[PDB]
């Protein structure tokens, strides 16, 4: 039987701690939601045997086996993890950039979290501090919209390419720019009032993050409606051009838009969000299906072309990964079929992207064959974390 | 023993006819003419029943590969079913009879062909895949790969930009190598110093390598037609000369002539499909096993195909198809599906934006069907089918 | 004696009837209601035959001008013939029945009127010149003149540009005061500090001066309509607020409301024609003799009318007509012929570019006929006729 | 009789010199072509009397009277002339600018010539040196074209407004830019070969300048075909777009275009050209009709909008006069109904206009009410040279 087979794999009686260290090794976290029952059993008890063991691991056997038979998308997780630490310390040195002077804390924070498509977790630095999604949320509400309404409908209102405000057919160029994000906001969960629409998006972000940290920054929501002249301008221009769905309260939508920009996450929780996008719309730490593959494909496409503001082409060329930056200092990054990530560092460059975060993404792809158009079979001197030795 | 084990798997009882072994091999998708199969095929022709021993004698040579092929470890294992899908898509697009043909081309509006060469050498064609047509702008990715391979990204991009689009961008570089201006600057970096005839032979050599040595030709008829309406290109040429866009000591009128030549290069669906596959395959020609391009050159070529490869229709195309491709005014669409296969679709009648009507139809169809989109998931892909899997 | 000499020139033998003197005066183009003629007309009404003495008693007052008028030293001396030409042009354009009316306006497609006031006070109208319509964008030159007159070119152009055309130019100033953005910034410089009702009264005062005190009104109907579709203007308003385009401590939503108000101001062809003439006349209202505008303000207003006054049609218009003008969505075209006269043409139906169809027709016609083009020659003007001359 | 009346006007016997000084005073030049016979008579002879006088002045009486009865467009010419000298010395101080590094002489040359619509002449500085028209010729060949073919026809090929190369209807924006000047060149005198076309334009420029200096700089013609890559580029682009008239040799037209750019003039002769444009198409020193009023109106219009390159709007706003600058350092300037001018000074500004020349044009209009939209009746503190005291 599997838990016998596995009992031998890990033994030659078993000391409990010695099984925990074995597990964390595979990349998994003790807290893993899919590992609940097993941890519940172990928490009813310090030295297992085939009967005691089988008793606990029974309910989560398929997963535990796949982790211990090194069948995760990244077999040598410990090795891959120390490279990430190298990349982190390397990007730490880069001390350029200005903080959003309108943000107001320390320019000495920096964090990276990884969540594989298999649930494997890693962090370095300030990964547990909450910060604001800002523009990092634009791909998310877009996914939500398409998930609920579908490509066809959603792109009656917004465009699908890069760049003024309005494209050929008088739609905002795409939903990664404010004009387009504002429109997309007006499509989500119509009819109900804003408070309820908001509760709904928060619920959706919760599934996306496997229920890890998602919060809200009223401080930020106030600064946004505060300095939102530019955004109000766009709003009226959109109203005038009849860009919204019938029966829309435009001033209402802007207010909604600002709340969404003030949603909080951490490197860790966000990395899980990113991971769901890596993973076909399935949240990798709960196994729950959150987004239609169609919403995920569309989101990854437009992140690719339009995710790093003015720097999107340079980025697509040298990095080749769907990412999305935001003004609080985040870079949501997705490596399809492998992992999702969240990089956070307050100081931005001219173009509005986290300086350290940009340094990190470049280094990452220069190291491993994660570039969209890297070949998995011949890739020169890069390394492939997906392979054993 | 490896050729024993395989003898047992194909032998049902202690002698195999030669036609039965041949017929089992064909279905795996390989052609008998496969270059990595030459010795084996020689040995066989030099003889009608093999025993464990007379068979060992004919397969030992290319055994690693004969194994992977019979043990269905190819990139598309059930190649026969995948192939019937290609034919359905082909027939589906054969119906779409829109579009106007280029009028500078004197070709049948009812020519239409598709060829596939997988990253492993598996072949399939259907329709007019043997006729030769000119690459035209389809050549742009190829010669850009050649440039970056001989000179390296850094140098080649001192002279040409790397992004979509008044002819020149901010740094007074043409926008990217997939537009005429960019293509003319790239043309000027290849094989510097030596004369045109040689630069040309040199590229043709390189194309032959990429095509695994199948048909690469040349159409003087077209090359003359090109130089007799290259008013817009001469303009570009003079403007670039003025903005100091070429390397030192470039003869611009000569580069323009070299560039008309390259557009006039000929291929067939089948040979082009092999070229596409070399690009799909990290630089190795998949039917010769030979390294042709630095993977750095292949990544770049692909990047720019995805973003500026379909003329004004690139954005729509990248969103809906998500595959690097390049079209040309002759009716050709070079298509690459990274890690899987290369393709070439040829149908002369173009739509409004300069792309083959049928080739375009076919490309959307292909991705509706299989999870080949750049941003499809290999685990969860809803209703699409994965030709890389078994059940 | 001056009033003797003139008595002799109009007296044919030693007593003049009053109706004969009146009838001779009318033909010179003056109206009896002329403000610089008031005392003379009072004296006359206070009385039917004048002798050398009872006439001296009624003309001494405004004698300088009565002289210039009877001695044909006006800017257009044979005013009666010039007037019949205006009517021909009027009738010529009355035939042109193209164009759509603004649908935000509920006016007869068959309303059409033209008024003339020369730099000397000579008046002529024909068609519906008594009906009141809204200035709309026709007000833009006026309030820009007011700005530059109260504040001076240098200041006013710290806030708005001075050239034809993404809303903002290089220096992040609206392009020019004749487009909505420019107009909204200008609106924000006038009468700073005090409240809107007063700023408004203040402008109306200034318009009354410019119109020699003839009809300036206001349409609340329109002002309400304007504020109920000012989505595009509120957008401009927010964008300007963001780019720090206003002076210190401007209330933007209030400026936008003030600006809708100014668009809703009412005039008639006749009163507007006097305004136009003040602009034609270096700033002096030609029927009151009163200075209303610095000539520095008048030159600028005119410069910008010539270059950005006819919406997207300014370049064509300046080439073919060569006269500063401004149109508005109500159907009005403020026209100035420097040193000669001002005009106002009103016909509600607009063409594709936002200009009155008949007003446009009429303006080209006018310059076909007379050498009034900015760049016609006063000596050699081929087949055109000069209304400033005698034979 | 007129020459009696005039004899008294100038006497109370007449010493010949004393009549010459009297004449030059009115603004006229002794060499005046319309004063030929009179000067011929005086040159058959030193102390006239009514018989002797009448004898000489008879043939040119109408003109001489109009000059001596101060009936010229500028009555107080001597006064107006010293202001011009003020303006000249004022602009002389301004020592910025770079010379066309591709031109190659002294950045210390500077000249202004005036020719009134009445023949009155004045110069200061280097007004007798020949320099190249360069772009200053663009309005001239345009006038020629329209004179011979008419507005309707000529604007089938070129535009009439400011700005890439091609406008809405695929015509160059206007003939003051190279693309448009090249087209206009292809319209002039078709059929005949270039040498003959050129002879014809030279003939036309001769009438325009009252037969004053017009020459040709082969040195310049060679530098032009030399560095003409940009121009060749435009040529092919124009060929491709079918912008030329049927049966045109495009490479031929470019060569023609370069010759025209190498035509020489002086401040003095050019000022006469400008004067013909001021004067309705009549050459003011010969009385000859050279250009249709239609060609003159059109030329003045497009000089107004497009004559000073990028600086055309600034210029139109602050100066209000039709002008046209050229890269050798000329500014052809026209004050309609009054005078024509030529300002020359090698050093250019960023935009390509003579620095001193720009200084001069601004000062000129700030002084006198010559601005297009100045009022001749109320004009504040400017002076009106057209009026007596």
């Amino acid at each position: 039987s599997l838990e016998d087979l596995l009992f031998y794999t890990i033994a030659e009686k078993i000391p409990v701690h010695k099984f925990i260290t074995a597990l964390k090794s595979t990349g998994l976290r003790t807290s893993d939601p899919r590992l609940k029952e097993c941890m519940d059993m172990l928490r009813l008890t310090v030295m297992l045997d085939k009967d005691l063991f089988k008793k606990c691991v029974q309910s989560n056997i398929v997963l535990l086996t796949q982790a211990f038979r090194r069948k995760f998308v990244i077999p040598d997780f410990m090795s891959f993890t120390s490279h990430i630490d190298e990349l982190y310390e390397s990007a730490k040195k880069q001390s350029g950039g200005k903080v959003a002077d309108y943000a107001k804390f320390s320019p000495d924070l920096w964090g990276v979290s990884v969540c594989t498509a298999d649930g494997q977790r890693h962090s370095t630095g300030d990964t547990k501090v909450p910060f604001c999604l800002q523009s990092c949320v634009k791909p998310l509400k877009y996914a939500i919209a398409v998930n609920d309404l579908g490509t066809e409908y959603v792109h009656r209102y917004v465009g699908k390419e890069p760049s003024l405000f309005l494209n050929e057919d008088d739609k905002p160029h795409n939903p990664m720019v404010n004009a387009g994000a504002i429109v997309v906001t007006s499509l989500i969960k119509q009819g109900v009032n804003n408070a309820e629409k908001f509760d709904y998006v928060m619920q959706f972000l919760n599934k996306m993050a496997g229920n890890e940290y998602v919060g809200f920054s009223n401080a930020t929501f106030q600064s946004e409606r505060e300095s939102g002249d530019r955004n109000f301008a766009i709003g009226y221009y959109l109203k005038e051009k009849k860009c919204f769905p019938e029966g829309t309260d435009m001033v209402g939508i802007l207010d909604f838009y600002f709340q969404l920009c003030s949603i909080e996450v951490t490197c860790e929780s966000a990395s899980v969000m990113a991971a769901t996008l890596a993973n076909g719309g399935f949240c990798p730490i709960t196994g729950e299906r959150v987004l239609s593959p169609e919403a995920v494909r569309n989101t990854l496409s437009l992140m690719h072309s339009c995710g790093m503001y003015d720097f999107s082409g340079q980025f697509a060329f040298h990095v080749g990964l769907p990412a999305k930056s935001g003004v609080a200092g985040g870079i949501l990054l997705v490596v399809p079929n492998v992992m999702g990530m969240m990089c956070w560092s307050p100081p931005l460059d001219k173009m509005g992207n986290s300086v350290k975060g940009i340094h990190f993404c470049h280094d990452l792809v220069s190291l491993c064959n994660f570039h969209n158009y890297d070949n998995l079979r011949h890739f020169a001197k890069k390394l492939d974390p997906r392979r054993e030795g």
